[PDB]
């Protein structure tokens, strides 16, 4: 039997698994009033990968593609490709092709092509997960660009840089996008998540976005950085019980600073109340204890 | 009970670009006899410890963070970029690497967006480059130059630089293989990682290869790295102790359960094959490298 | 008509020396044929360029303003080095260092104060080693020292000079400048040494003495030109009629003449007189411009 | 008849008149709860100097003199203060204190210094409480706190000003005098006070941000003209021909005209403009005299 395992990590060495950017911060809130079911970065801890996460950490919320023709007033229409570049069969039991984007609102980001002639042009673009023609379950979206150096069919990917909305209400990390559009609902979703235990709420690795414009704060929240995504899936470590008690420890100190949950089904939960950041001391780390069963009742911080 | 070596399970779509944050597109051999190879990024040793410019985060490979202001003395405006860490401190020179973490470790220019987010929360992202052959280029005395199209940047606020590919011109500009001044021309390197080659005959070096995105031109944007980030991430958690110089890999198909090839993975971390010329080495998608055993300097590889 | 060349009239107890915000003390004459005298605070020339790190604000000569960051004074902080604007340092202009940066080997003692966005407010004495490693303004950081450790990171922070603050007197070398660029790369765009080009002439100096936090320095430190005539020769720019104007210290009391002096077109004062000493001159006496002469002009002596 | 001018100054190369500091910006508000009669940076436009103004930038709210022990900031110690050029302190001038002097109520933070005749020296932080029923520089001696006990009695003594040392912001209040003389006699000699004679007339203000070396104090200093218009005026001493200048910002960039304001004899500008608010000018604009005038003008409203 393979013993579970966590990488030693830092704050400062860990990756966002919905978006191509660094851990900026830890972070809890009460989670009643939204739907905790985003679709990348979700891994059980027994190394399944669920929704649409996949294992490259540049490739969530980027895509590869053919364009065509449809202030970033310019549309295009983009037939997608999985990330292998391996044609997408939209009926695998995915809700999207790996590496959707799963919010809605505006990704802001490069779009870039090079064709036979060996000749190439890039040039920002984003990706409206909120319109009617962002069906990737189908398979195709629309980006916009305010450039109109675009070739017609010719090879294209998608490098994200952040979100491109105007005003900060566009952006909502907790509402998954219609993957088919309206022709019918979101299906194969990873499943959503919440505390079940008293006074626990669920521990967030933050992000925060670059923005092309406005006021948005680009905050993301993801349930397990990448890291831990790429470390399970390769050690695909049975998991003995429901929940794994975690310690984030200090190495300078030899101190335990808090306990926490890790659920099976792959997200934290600390015993703590209110919005509120984790800060946590440059050189600390998570640091797997046991497993543990979910009548666990955590020293509260 | 002595810890054993180990390569993680990935087949060729599932690596990551070490001295890009690009996936690897494909594997190839090349003659370097005439070119010195010594790339500052994903350069781990095979016991987890990482040299010159090497850092754990994929995004951040040729990305920035530091204070944007205008510059003292078609992409026209001039930036000057005083450099920070990722933690937010300022980048210390003193340190002994070559230059911040993850800066380039080609000469060309580097293309991607810059973008801002001021204390009141306005923010603002436009496309810029970083020409690492200026000679405002000298982040290891802390500062480099940006150009960009758009003159929307605010000055003194923080400003963050993503990398998404190539920039120059002409394509002879991306020298892959040719370090930059990370002092401009004050003074020389310091603390590079040492240059790397086939110490056997009949030996050539093996690439990671990806093809990066180019804004513009012919530039095919191709970038060989010696090892993909997952096993500098790898490497630097396993730590493994290392019993030889050179340990023997093969690259298995699953499902024919049979070995395509072999190769030499050595402890400076790099890779060399058995064979000659320039050319792809072509894998089945399912195909993964795997460990096999420590080995003498002299095994003898067989061909292909 | 040309416009004419004129100095301030000021006592000696009106002028302030031009390489720390201090006020003249004496005016002092020594032998500098074993030394390269080459400050770069308060250097001018006398149609008005700046040279060196060389400013006009009094208050500013060896002050900073910066960010502070982590890193018996035995706190050590780093300094990421603002102009005064509030933007970061530019290492691309063509000076030696920014602006007011202090020019001598030794340490700066002065008070390092901080005020946070949320109005909070803390100021503590520091200590500036202009021959630390990692004194590097030139690259835009710098190195403090504190014996109080209330300092908040990432705080815009400012820092008062006092005085000297080094253990033994001969740490303080106002006379050596210090490597701004630490050991990375040596001085440049540096205002040129000066010298008498003349026989039996001896530099004069504007001397201070600073205030010292402890041991015996005696905080002496000597400018070629007090910080009101880098201030006036800004302001007026008067063409050089010749590379040597004629000076005299006059008694307005009495109406005579105590010595004249020889104001170099580099910013720099000559006088004929031998060995170190003091120049005593009466309370209400100042110096007046005479005449353009030629550079093989002889002084009266003392 | 030597006609006026203006120094050509950019508002980052002003220094603050009433503390060793550089200006920060521009300020205009109502002045009618508050008493505008502050004592340094008070000089006429014919080049009179007023209250306790003097030359040297670095000497406001400093002093010099000798200093003897008397009864967290816990020790005590009595100052008998020198003039500023160390020559004694003659209280039958006709001056409000000795030059230098605080013309504010609160706590003067910075650092006395003292070297002794055989040469051993200290320095330490240390507060001057303009409030204290001590503070008595006209009668010729004040009061200093320490932290530090590390000072030699009846030995010289210099201060260096930083900033303000309040616990809480409504110690430091810049529009009251202190009691030069304590509780013993009301002030005298005093600078006049100023005060806007226009309708929609507000003075206009050079302000500072002083540091705090503690609490939650702003810093904030207003002077009625930068001190290197005391040293120009002083200086140039040119006949004011009418009670009013005409002034005009400039920006040299554009060749435009931004405001316009009537700089007054006795030294003090006032703008057409409402409320209490920050006058915003470009980094390369500066003040430039037009003609003298009445008090009748109507400036261009801001």
């Amino acid at each position: 039997t393979k013993p579970f395992t966590l990488p030693i990590l830092t704050i400062s060495e860990m990756s966002n698994s919905r978006f191509p950017v660094p851990i900026d911060s830890l972070h809890t809130s009460p989670t009643e009033n939204i739907v905790v079911q985003c679709q990348n970065g979700r891994v059980t801890l027994d190394g399944e990968l669920m929704g649409t996460t996949q294992l490259l950490p540049s490739q969530i919320c980027a895509f590869r593609g053919t364009l065509t023709r449809s202030l970033f007033n310019y549309y295009w229409h983009i037939q997608l490709d999985n990330l292998n570049g391996t044609p997408y069969d939209p009926a695998e039991d995915i809700p999207a092709p790996l590496g959707t984007p799963d919010f809605r609102g505006k990704v802001f980001g490069v779009a870039s092509q090079r064709n036979p002639d060996s000749t190439t042009r890039a040039h920002e673009a984003k990706v409206d997960t909120t319109s009617g023609r962002f069906t990737p379950k189908l398979g195709s979206l629309e980006i916009t660009t305010e450039s109109d150096d675009f070739d017609p069919n010719q090879p294209t990917k998608f490098t994200p840089v952040g979100v491109g909305v105007d005003n900060e209400a566009e952006f909502q990390q907790w509402s998954l996008p219609n993957y088919s559009g309206q022709f019918t609902h979101n299906m194969n979703l990873a499943p959503a998540v919440a505390p079940n235990f008293p006074g626990e709420q669920l521990l967030f690795f933050r992000s925060q976005l670059p923005s092309s414009g406005g006021r948005s704060n680009g905050v993301l929240d993801c349930l397990v950085p990448q890291e831990w995504v790429q470390h399970f899936y390769q050690e695909s470590a049975p998991a003995q019980t429901q929940v794994a008690l975690v310690r984030y420890v200090n190495p300078d100190t030899g101190r335990v600073l808090f306990e926490a949950k890790l659920h099976k089904l792959g997200f934290m939960t600390i015993a703590k109340n209110g919005d509120s950041p984790i800060t946590v001391p440059p050189n600390g780390y998570f640091r797997f204890e046991s497993w543990v069963n979910p009548f666990y009742t955590l020293a509260p911080m």
